[PDB]
């Protein structure tokens, strides 16, 4: 889902939730997802830190 | 590792502890680590002399 939403478009997704915010930073990070969306998704959770 | 993990992130690994750095310093000039990654190496050791 991210990565063609990401690739496709230039955006990122699943920013409605909390919890999916949380996930994507923890469990992901496999190069399988790109690591520009990547770095932008742990920057939410660097700012709320 | 840390060709990996450059290649996978624009970071550079093993920054904890002095002896690695030391030994990335010494060995591992030659190609067979990344030039780029390897100029931080070389950037942290001429900071602390």
């Amino acid at each position: 889902c991210i990565n063609t939403y990401w690739e496709r478009s230039g955006r990122l997704a699943f920013v409605n939730s909390f919890s999916m915010i949380k996930f994507i930073c923890r469990h992901l990070g496999n190069n399988a997802i790109s690591k520009e969306a990547y770095s932008m998704y742990r920057k939410i959770y660097g700012e709320l830190i």
